């Protein structure tokens, strides 16, 4: 019903709307539960250290034209607004791969041509602002419904597996930056970072990440588990991350003699490159006036940033609120593409990055407030986004909390949060049951009504899908990740049928 | 009944010749299959590492008068003989942390009095010999009859908690040996160890000892799982221990800086201390002539020993031969007695140390050879254990691949053989149902025939003689640890009685 043409222009805007705002009250009522501030710690924690990182990441490629606290600032702002805002409040907006990716070569081009970085930016966000208005008027969200179960599938399964690739290079990138070596340099100097090799580090941030990952998942099996009363044992199951982070934060904190990487958050809210930028970006130009033709041309890197925000963002709301999630409340598509992608706009003429409705994030968020009784049902409230953004906006305030909190920890709780996102994915089971004997399979329709070999040559091709999307995100056109994403559709569309039969499709790829 | 007293003299022990010896061949040609092997590997690290580190100790506290090589010569030639005459091949022999604390204790003493202390040791042989020869006469083994599953389950779950405080005991050590210190001295000396704390060597091992066990974990898991055939799926889950350990043993081989403690053998076989003692000791004295009054008076603690060995074995044979554990071919509580006794005391003759069938490394061979379909069936053969021990034997021509394997690998292993020994102990079940609530209790007679609180309230006095048991063996009282043990027999058979009604005991206490 959502996903609808209708006649009217903005219809789907003002269908969402009175869709979703009616049970404005009960979100705001139904926050009044541990799971909810349990989820809040969680997501607080999730959200802030991949912007930490991103923030970090986006200051060293350009010139401090765009780091740390404008990465903070507009996510804490865009936050609160979406869900106070939003149709879908459990979604959560954050820097992302592709951006950082898009961000480094727009930058790029213009010390090529000599343009302003952050001024064609403002222009891009002008663009991004019209194409949204111009897409929620013709309802052009309703092309997601072209996008199956295959495609959100092969997106998700991609997506965890690039969160559980990035932990995993971070931890060799910590490893490599100390190597385990008989002798080391004495009275380093750690002012920037450590500029040497460091004893017992490395084995120690693993030792840290492993404890975390480790403790995640007892937590999460004693949640199931009937070894406790079941309010306690819920309570502390539900509480599970949190008291995770706070055993290895307590465990590293008790270690004094070794160094740990931790957060690093800057001192009070300002720009990053005081002199190269203000707090409100000139359209015309800080230093040189913009010429005409960025102006007009700026369109087509505003059209592939839209098409980056609008796909990620609208295949995470199909992810997350899928029929089998038991999600009740309903979720409007054109309302958050409009919101995420106007917000980001607004937020590229304040100086600030545009963000998208992360994947890993938004589905760990509604994994943490779905309630197990089988999904019985699933906590939607608004005020769980809008402590996380709240949250993530006073942390530069929290200094001292934060400077305690190992990188480590939050290495293994990202593990933990890719491998739990990698659950309750049909791709996932697939993967599975190729290992499996046939005679092991799960009572599910995709195993009875096809067989064995065929369903096996699905997930192949499946695989074959994955490979490509991960060849295309290593090869330096990364841009072109979503692009191809969107070739999937056409093969379930056209090719697949060729191949297999009509009832293998149904049974296989079914909403 | 196998276990009675009969009129004819040594009638124990020819009624276990006659049952067992008719199932040579079959013993024999029962060990064709990689279950077998696998075990055999598992055993031959668990048997030899222990082994190592006990005569390590007893190099450490006597005067190199008993060592690692007479404790390998001893208890590879005991285990070769046990093996071919013993009538439960399965049972293996070797030193034990009481069997310490005696000879570091009649060390003490024999030093303070000014005799030798290995001809006491052979005159304590003599008095042991006579004993067991006695007592088979008279069929004591019988009064094990009376040790019910309640002493049996306490002495179980007592040693299965002292070998997993034991292994932590150990990385605790090695933490402590290299403390993680901000910086440390370089040209360290390692020649006979390392002479000061060294990076990264703690929480390596602390590494490899986690790595090991969740590795072994994750194999015994995938034995039992529904993933790959069933043949391979079985064979690897067999295996499983060995892959553990490979992969451990490589993972520190490609660390060529990092230092970790590693297996050390002898080269050849040769006596400890050359000058202090010779192959063969004579009973009347080497320098210092034998007084008569020790002579006379070795019996006493040569009856202490007889006692510990005894108990211990005793003890240990009737958890591994328990009917619910699937063994068809028999068990003998006569000849094994006689036969650990004997062989004990002709070490004692030749200047090595006797023997007692260990707990722990017993359960672990009978849970390796266990074929689980429920337990459907226990390989027994004698096979198994004379690999072991002629592994055992040339451990000494193996000095390079020793050399090549770490001691937290081995660690790890411990803590692996430790938890999967408590597998299986009722006591360790209801020390589960403690906390769980009444509505999950499993079905078993001990939950519907008797009320939540009197098993709570038995639970809880069991517990109560754990503690007691770990409160004297921490006291230097150690040797008293078994007696005191020989106390809970009567407190099932008398003092439990005016507690719990008859019906209670029966559904508790049970064989
Ligand atoms: C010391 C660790 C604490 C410990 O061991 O608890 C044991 C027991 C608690 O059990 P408790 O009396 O509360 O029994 C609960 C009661 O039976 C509820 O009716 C059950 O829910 P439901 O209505 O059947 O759905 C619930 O099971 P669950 O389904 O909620 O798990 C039961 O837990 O005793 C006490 O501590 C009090
Ligand atoms: C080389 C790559 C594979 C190419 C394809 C080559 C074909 C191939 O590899 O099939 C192997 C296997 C076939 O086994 P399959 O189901 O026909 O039957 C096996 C066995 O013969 C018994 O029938 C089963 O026991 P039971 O009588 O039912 O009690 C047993 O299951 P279990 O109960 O004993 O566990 C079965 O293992 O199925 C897989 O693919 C496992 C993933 C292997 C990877
Ligand atoms: C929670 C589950 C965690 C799973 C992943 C485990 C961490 C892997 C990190 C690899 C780092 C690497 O290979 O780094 C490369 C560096 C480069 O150093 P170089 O230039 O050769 O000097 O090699 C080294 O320092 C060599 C020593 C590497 C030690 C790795 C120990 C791994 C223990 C694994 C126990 C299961
Ligand atoms: C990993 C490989 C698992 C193979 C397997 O599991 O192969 C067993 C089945 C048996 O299928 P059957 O009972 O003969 O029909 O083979 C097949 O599906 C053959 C096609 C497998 C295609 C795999 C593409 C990737
Ligand atoms: C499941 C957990 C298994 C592992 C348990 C290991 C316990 C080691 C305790 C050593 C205490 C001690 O005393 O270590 C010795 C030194 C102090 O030396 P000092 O007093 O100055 O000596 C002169 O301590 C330390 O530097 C503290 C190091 C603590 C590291 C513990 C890491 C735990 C990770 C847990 C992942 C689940
Ligand atoms: C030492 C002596 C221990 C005696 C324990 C008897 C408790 C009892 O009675 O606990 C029985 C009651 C209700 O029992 P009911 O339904 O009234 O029978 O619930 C239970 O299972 C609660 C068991 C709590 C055990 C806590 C163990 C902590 C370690
Ligand atoms: C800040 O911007 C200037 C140009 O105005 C640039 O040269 C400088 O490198 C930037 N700061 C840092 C720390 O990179
Ligand atoms: C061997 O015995 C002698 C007796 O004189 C003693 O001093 C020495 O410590 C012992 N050990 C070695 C290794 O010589």
């Amino acid at each position: 019903d959502p996903l609808q043409q209708t006649g009217q222009l903005f219809g789907g805007l003002v269908r969402d709307i009175r869709r979703r705002y009616p049970y404005y009250l009960s979100d705001i009522t139904d926050a009044f539960s541990p799971q909810v501030l349990a989820a809040v710690i969680f997501i607080y924690f999730a959200a802030l250290s991949p912007a930490i990182t991103f923030g970090g990441l986006l200051g060293e490629k350009t010139r401090n034209q765009m780091g740390v606290s404008e990465l903070l600032i507009s996510t804490a702002v865009q936050g609160i607004l979406f869900a106070l805002l939003g149709a879908q409040p459990l979604l959560v907006v954050g820097f992302s791969g592709p951006l950082l990716v898009f961000e480094e070569a727009f930058f790029s081009f213009c010390e090529t041509n000599g343009l302003e970085y952050i001024v064609g930016r403002v222009w891009i966000g002008f663009w991004l602002i019209l194409l949204v208005v111009l897409v929620v008027a013709f309802e052009g969200s309703f092309l997601v419904r072209f996008i199956s179960r295959y495609t959100q599938e092969i997106f998700s399964f991609l997506i965890s597996l690039i969160f559980i690739y990035e932990t995993f290079s971070k931890l060799i990138k910590i490893f490599q930056d100390h190597p385990l070596q008989k002798t080391y340099n004495y009275n380093v100097l750690m002012v920037p970072k450590p500029q040497g090799p460091l004893p017992n580090t490395a084995l120690l941030s693993l030792v840290l990440m492993a404890g975390t990952f480790f403790f995640a998942m007892m937590l999460r099996k004693f949640k199931n588990s009937s070894y406790f009363p079941g309010k306690l044992r819920r309570v502390i199951g539900d509480f599970g991350v949190p008291i995770s982070i706070l055993i290895m934060v307590l465990v590293d904190f008790f270690i004094q003699d070794t160094y740990t990487q931790k957060l690093s958050v800057p001192d009070g809210f300002k720009v990053s490159n005081s002199s190269a930028r203000g707090w409100v970006i000139h359209p015309l130009g800080l230093r040189s006036e913009f010429p005409i033709w960025m102006m007009f041309a700026s369109a087509l890197p505003a059209l592939l940033v839209f098409i980056l925000i609008f796909l990620e963002s609208q295949i995470t709301t199909l992810i997350v609120s899928k029929p089998e999630r038991k999600m009740v409340k309903g979720s409007g598509f054109h309302l958050d593409l409009l919101l995420v992608v106007g917000m980001g706009g607004v937020a590229a003429l304040f100086g600030m990055p545009w963000l998208s409705a992360t994947t890993v994030r938004s589905v760990t968020h509604a994994n943490a407030l779905t309630v197990m009784g089988q999904i019985q049902e699933v906590k939607e409230q608004r005020i769980s986004g809008l402590l996380v953004a709240v949250l993530v906006g006073l942390s530069i305030l929290m200094e001292p909390i934060l400077s305690r909190i190992p990188l480590a920890v939050l290495f293994g709780i990202f593990l933990y949060m890719g491998v739990t996102s990698l659950s309750g994915i049909q791709l996932f089971d697939r993967i599975l049951l190729l290992f499996k004997p046939p005679k092991y399979h799960p009572d599910v329709p995709y195993v009875k009504r096809v067989k064995t070999w065929r369903m096996h040559l699905f997930t192949g091709i499946q695989i074959i899908c994955l490979a490509v999307l991960w060849v295309v995100k290593s090869t330096p056109a990364s841009l072109a990740l979503p692009f191809v994403l969107i070739l999937t559709v056409p093969l379930r569309r056209v090719l697949l049928p060729l191949i297999f039969r009509n009832v293998e499709l149904q049974c296989l790829d079914a909403d």
